[PDB]
């Protein structure tokens, strides 16, 4: 195993990452970058809702990681966290339990501008993992979504946890 437990390394200056979303309302998510856990139950920084790590796209430094309660939290807290990002900031997102109840149109639009295809349709108890970036042009290649649906839900009441891994190119110091 290589960085973050991937089966292959990420060469050419790329950042290795792995995200696992939550399982129902009992197993928290985790976000790994370059073999370091940005968010996990061991770091004790995850919670129900959206678990978001903001990362410098040049250095890979963690700027901040926070969980946002999407059931009872004020969505303006989430919005203040994700709106004023510098160009190239990477945005790692893992849902836990319910990512959607407090999401509003402004939040869906901002995630879309960060590269999300699934934010526009996110609904109660969906599973979602996503890596976006401030200034991305096309949609992100790192996004998975599972709808909360009784026919397919792994759990009584919730969809399965998602696992996503990959290699992210570094931004240059140019500019
Ligand atoms: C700038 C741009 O392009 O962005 C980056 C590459 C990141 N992701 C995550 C989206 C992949």
């Amino acid at each position: 195993k290589y960085k973050c437990g991937l089966p292959q390394p990420c060469p050419e200056e790329h950042l290795s990452f792995r995200i696992v979303s939550g399982a129902a309302n009992v197993i928290g998510p985790k976000i790994c970058l370059e073999d370091k856990m940005l968010m996990s139950s061991v770091k004790d920084n995850v919670g129900r809702g959206l678990n978001i790590a903001l990362v410098n796209g040049v250095s890979g430094e963690l700027l901040e990681a926070r969980a946002f309660d999407m059931w009872a939290g004020d969505v303006n807290d989430l919005l203040k966290f994700i709106r004023p990002l510098h160009e190239g900031t990477l945005v790692f997102v893992a849902s836990y339990d319910d990512p959607a109840t407090k999401m509003n149109e402004e939040t869906r639009k901002l995630f879309s501008e960060l590269g999300s295809r699934n934010a526009k349709d996110l609904a109660f108890r969906d599973s979602w993992v996503f890596v976006g970036a401030k200034g991305v042009q096309n949609k992100s290649p790192f996004e998975q979504h599972m709808k909360n649906s009784k026919h397919t839900n792994k759990y009584e009441g919730w969809p399965e946890a998602l696992e996503m891994e990959g290699c992210i190119p570094r931004r240059s110091i140019a500019g």
